[PDB]
């Protein structure tokens, strides 16, 4: 069974699609807001579900690096019927995936917002647990890194630790593939994160391969940005975004 | 069926252990050198064949980081049996599991060297497989780079791809571990390497809490320095390095 408010997104529209990628331990509901408002400047939207996520913390704990990779994947595929035109943004995690895509698929995406990207969690402590022989099944969650008051994200309330390690696998490779992204990139990052060390940011920017790149420090936010205050803004200059590389509709 | 020359090598001794981790696509073979060095020089000493190693391709491509992790912890709680003062030392992902395990394990370890740790390859071409639909099976292999003449590494022809990203987890694990290793690091980076980028030993000597950290640059050997010129070399760095620590070694 699916958790009430974690169900995928998936709107049709133009021939220009948006992939939207939530993050770990998270659901698509940290990202609703903003898959929404682009489904209402008309875009094809996917918001996948990632394997694992919005069920049961143990289902988490037999998901890998592979489903996640092969669940971005599918909603390009999906995407890529409706659409000759793509872009990716995704949150922490979902960040480190944008990141990915856009090296795995050189050529596919014409631009990406990654937001806010785990490329490296920079946590001895959380490495400590990755192949941890004596390790306990389950710790506390990592969510509701939020400024905003009264504002709740629905991501499990413990992190599975047998997944842990995959975590860290996307964010490395992420970053070692930072070269090849060539498509145009509007970086997301908080100027205080208290999951992410935000030199995250940074690690990018000096990292892309990309000429038409830009660092946009978040303000009045913290981690799960999509959700915070700040976020109006980032649904706002994305779109901006979206227009000035698409040239379709628009 | 294990291939001739690539069988581990356990080796029994006094009350220091030596763990003697070997490489990605590699085998015991390239460890032989040092690890019959140890066993001589008293010491009780593990050199475990990796999980798909020294077999087939394919069963290589079927092992884990998982696997690898749990066959270091194997070997590791084999040497306690008999042991109450532990080293490790390995080559390239080796290197990584070495560095992993002094941070897993902070108190356990009395010394680590680490030979070329393979933490952080630096090759896009490399993490673009880890995770491709439709990439090949295999790729021409990495093994053998090495600067002297006549001298040929057992490691398999190919690199199985979907192994590919556990090698990059272990050298990313361990990087961010290197706050946590404290004990004394005996680093034995080259300076001419093909296969691990050789800033590779400059990210561990400022990279970990250790106070004790010596960075040892080998100038007439490539990555699989083990076996290169300097082999007779590090074997006895190692073993000034274990007797300078120990001080439970007494041998004439
Ligand atoms: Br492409
Ligand atoms: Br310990």
């Amino acid at each position: 069974q699916v958790l009430p408010g974690a169900e995928p997104l998936y709107s049709v529209g133009s021939r220009i699609g948006v992939l939207v990628s939530h993050g770990f331990t998270g659901s698509p509901q940290s990202m609703r807001f903003l898959a929404e408002g682009f489904a209402r400047a008309g875009y094809t939207v996917a918001t996948p579900r990632l394997t694992g996520h919005g069920t049961t913390p143990a289902e988490m704990a037999a998901s890998t690096a592979s489903d996640w990779t092969a669940d971005i994947v599918a909603a390009m595929r999906w995407l890529e019927e409706r659409c000759d035109v793509l872009f990716m943004t995704g949150l922490s995690m979902g960040g480190a995936l944008t990141v990915w895509a856009a090296g795995q698929f050189p050529e596919r995406f014409a631009g990406i917002m990654p937001i806010n990207a785990a490329l490296r969690m920079e946590s001895p402590d959380l490495a400590a647990l990755a192949f941890n022989p004596d390790a306990p099944a389950e710790l506390p969650g990592i969510g509701s890194d939020i400024k905003a008051e009264g504002v709740k994200e629905l991501a499990y309330p413990v992190t599975p630790v047998p997944a842990i390690k995959h975590l860290i696998t996307i964010g490395a490779v992420a970053e070692m593939l930072l070269p090849r992204v060539k498509c145009p990139a509007l970086i997301i990052q908080s100027r205080e994160d208290h999951v992410v060390p935000p030199h995250n940011g940074e690690l990018i920017y000096n990292g892309i391969g990309s000429t038409e790149k830009e660092l946009l420090w978040l303000e009045n936010s913290y981690h799960v940005a999509t959700l915070d205050n700040d976020k109006e803004l980032i649904l706002e200059r994305s779109l901006a975004f979206i227009r000035k590389h698409s040239k379709l509709a628009a």
